[PDB]
């Protein structure tokens, strides 16, 4: 049966046109399409990372109140997902940044979390993701922001839910020992921490390309991050990943995913980037009926379900 605990897809749209805050619903952004999620549940996908913006969710100050509309829109998608007994990763897809500025205050960032997590404390199925891809910031600030998030989360009474933590340098698996050695120290009263890492297989690991380095680069780019979790006794999930619609990329996705499954003692799952209504002709679209990674990878991914 199941090679991992979890397997799913990112569901994007609510974090789009990030150049536009608040931005208009239906024009700059949109929520995932529940019909299509369902098409991906029928299929065996049982966890879904749904990104959003901190700026649209709780405008002006991250100490502020929730935007009723945008959050009403957002919860509707999270509740459908869990409603069918699948895990729903709440992803403030903001890159360590609030209105362009690196988040530095731990207090405001926890007051952001306690306000978001509050709305989901009694939903066993929701998983909290502190922020997407901390980059070009100090390690200490990132560790402390991961620590604050946890605190505002638990302190609001969401003690049942997994917390997904994320490294600096875009929380990438290939660079995890270069930079994120110190993420070790983070603590949880519920002890439900998982080190969510991303891995892409292009030259620079940006994602932006449908060409892979090699057919082995996958398994290569996650050995260091794996031993780290084994050695320090931690759990991790490859939060984001993809391959381009071509043999070499697939070969490397299969090889990378083998290694993770052979190491399921520490790897709890993975989720394709990305499903969602507005991807269209995207190299990495898992949205049916005609998403390129749908036609390409869906038959490969349901080998591990």
């Amino acid at each position: 049966a199941s090679s991992f605990e979890w397997f799913g897809s990112n569901e994007s749209g609510a974090e789009f046109g990030s150049g536009n805050i608040p931005g208009v619903e239906g024009t700059d952004y949109t929520f995932p399409n529940t019909t299509a999620i369902q098409i991906l549940i029928d299929a065996g996908m049982n966890i879904f990372r749904v990104p959003f913006l901190m700026e649209r969710m709780i405008p002006t100050e991250m100490t502020g109140s929730l935007d009723t509309a945008y959050f009403e829109g957002y919860s509707e998608v999270i509740n459908y997902i869990t409603g069918k007994g699948a895990h729903a990763v709440v992803d403030p897809h903001n890159f360590g940044r609030y209105y362009g500025t690196p988040i530095s205050s731990t207090s405001d960032f926890q007051t952001f979390w306690s306000t978001l997590a509050c709305q989901f404390k009694s939903n066993d199925l929701v998983i909290f993701d502190t922020n997407n891809e901390y980059h070009d910031m100090d390690e200490s600030v990132v560790v402390a922001l991961n620590q604050a998030a946890i605190d505002g989360i638990r302190d609001c009474g969401a003690t049942t839910q997994y917390i997904f933590v994320e490294g600096n340098a875009y929380s990438g698996a290939w660079t995890w020992t270069t930079y994120n050695t110190a993420m070790v120290n983070l603590t949880d009263p519920s002890d439900l921490i998982v080190y969510e890492m991303h891995q892409y297989l292009d030259s620079d690991g940006s994602g932006t390309s449908d060409q892979c380095v090699s057919s082995t680069v996958g398994q290569e780019r996650v050995v260091d991050a794996t031993t780290w979790l084994q050695s320090n006794g931690k759990l991790g999930i490859l939060g984001e990943f993809a391959g381009g619609a071509n043999s070499v990329c697939e070969e490397a996705v299969e090889g990378m995913l083998d290694y993770l499954a052979e190491n399921s003692d520490v790897w709890l799952g993975a989720s394709w980037w990305s499903a969602g209504p507005w991807w269209q002709d995207y190299i990495y679209s898992m949205e049916p009926p005609n998403g390129i990674a749908y036609e390409s990878y869906l038959s490969i991914l349901e080998t591990y379900f």
